[PDB]
């Protein structure tokens, strides 16, 4: 019985935005993230999570080089 609103929401969504492979920078996650519901981000929020997770650019279906994420990297705990 503990409803305390922390930020492990914040990481939930980004793994989830790049797995999709859809955005190809990080001013397009930056944004993305703000029509979710977090308006705590920015570029070097952005940066410094594709950086702490460790995500990678890679060719999609249609070989657009878009951000995705590699093994499981980055588990909700700090």
């Amino acid at each position: 019985m503990r409803s305390s609103a922390k930020q492990e929401e914040l990481v939930k969504a980004f793994k989830a935005l790049l797995k999709e492979e859809k955005f190809s920078s990080q001013g397009e996650i930056v944004a993305a993230l703000q029509e979710q519901g977090f308006d705590n981000i920015n570029q070097s929020k952005v940066s410094r999570m594709l950086t702490k997770f460790g995500a990678v650019r890679t060719r999609n279906a249609k070989m657009e080089m878009v951000y995705c994420l590699p093994a499981e990297l980055g588990v909700p705990t700090t």
